[PDB]
């Protein structure tokens, strides 16, 4: 179960934009973020490791996996495989991809919320940020953010990608239609090729009152079965939004028959 | 959803395959019927049949076949699965001879994507083999369980006295074994005959005479000929069924340790 890493094991690490480039002894070069350093902390480690297990539980080819984590006296970190392209919007806006690219890229972000959701595994704050691209454009599915890992997160335009029935009440406890939502401001990001909505305040009136991103900006050529997919991932009722074995069940024909 | 308990009348013809049988649904197209046991009506043991079925339907991964539905009427008991339209593996291995090794290799790994998938429902196939790999017009796999070994209840009705109707993919723990207890290793046994199978485009042991002198000279150390498949097949892929058939199971790899290494060599050099 456990990889639970030292400090040593790692030759050098350079620091990035507390995210940190981390080549490992034996294995290779990874990411590392150290989320806390300070004073050694109250006996939470029990918890945080057994959520750093949950998260290595976690183990599909559309998904990142976390390789290992360090908790030494008053510095705790965690440890990911290396995505050479970065996230998907950083691809998108970066010089072309091609529809068949970008159909692949749709439908591994599919397989692996399917996955996800499969485990009993809610993304909370999905978004393109989150989507990482490796060096032979696949993806991997990733909580950067820890939104999903409640003790991690506590010890440290996300807005756009949240369903109104979340903007309405924060009490609201999200569902496997909550991250259909998400997907579906995801694929006007993947056809747009930027961030939707280019005042924070006032923009959240307007989508609980029914707006969304404006389909017309969509200059690229997207066909016409992905605008009705999206549309109807985005619906404002979520019984409406279908599941991601429903979505890939159609998908799956359509990408091998048309984009692929 | 539910299984989709079906009718007889919902089919309009049924022409016999090679009791598995082709069938045109009303609405929903073609698929194959197996009619396990015609006979007379049977005790109660329906909703157990049902259970089975609803239960085996939970099963839903791209690498694994759909049961569409089940017909249970009076004395006539059938499953209905999706129509895989070139057949089993080996029928597309030995039919073609003109499969490419990036098209092998992509089979492997589907292979590889479905056993895992499997074995993480905690789901041990007990009988894998060619016959059992089913293949799609575009050269997708799915992996099926035509003998029904792990649908206990529906097995049990067709050896039923009142109804009208392996060896070279056995790990060696099994053969001579009637208390055989499988694991996720008896598997990966398989999935190396499999292997084998794939570049040699045909079963193993094809100069064995005698059951007897099979079942104990692989017991003995013996595997397929390698000899067979230097033609080509990688020697990363020789190296994985070697290890894969290692007659000690705690040496031979799960599916996701498979998975993670094969993977990164699909794609690189197979594909
Ligand atoms: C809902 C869901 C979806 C997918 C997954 C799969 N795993 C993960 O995302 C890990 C979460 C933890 N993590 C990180 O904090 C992390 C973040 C950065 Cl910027 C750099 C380095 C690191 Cl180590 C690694 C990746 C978990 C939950
Ligand atoms: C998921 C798949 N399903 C069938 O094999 C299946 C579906 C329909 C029929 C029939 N008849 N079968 C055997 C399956 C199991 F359920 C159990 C074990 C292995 C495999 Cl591959």
């Amino acid at each position: 179960n456990v990889i639970k890493m030292k400090s040593s094991d790692f030759l050098e690490s350079a620091e990035l934009d507390k995210v940190s480039l981390a080549f490992h002894r034996t294995q290779g070069l990874m990411i590392m973020k150290t989320v806390y350093k300070g004073p050694n902390c109250i006996e939470h480690n029990e918890a945080l490791l057994e959520e750093a297990k949950m998260m290595n539980r976690l183990r599909h080819s559309r998904v990142v996996k976390l390789l290992g984590v360090i908790i030494e006296e008053g510095k705790y970190s965690l440890v990911m495989e290396y995505m050479e392209k970065g996230n998907l919007m950083h691809v998108l806006k970066a010089e072309s991809t091609p529809l068949s690219v970008k159909g692949r890229i749709i439908l591994e972000i599919i397989e692996g919320m399917a996955y996800l959701h499969g485990k009993g595994v809610i993304h909370k704050d999905l978004k393109p940020e989150n989507i990482l691209v490796d060096n032979d454009f696949h993806i991997k599915i990733a909580d950067l953010g820890l939104a999903s890992f409640k003790m991690w997160s506590k010890l440290n335009g996300t807005l756009y990608y949240m369903a109104p029935e979340h903007l309405n009440d924060v009490n609201a406890k999200p569902t496997e239609k909550s991250d259909v939502y998400s997907f579906a401001v995801v694929l006007w990001a993947i056809f747009a090729n930027k961030e939707p909505y280019e005042a924070e305040q006032q923009l959240i009136m307007a989508i609980k009152s029914g707006n969304r991103p404006d389909v017309d900006d969509i200059t690229e050529y997207c066909p016409r079965e992905i605008i009705s997919l999206m549309k109807l991932c985005w619906e404002a009722n979520p019984e409406a939004r279908p599941t991601f074995p429903g979505i890939e069940e159609k998908f799956r024909p359509f990408y091998l028959s048309q984009l692929e």
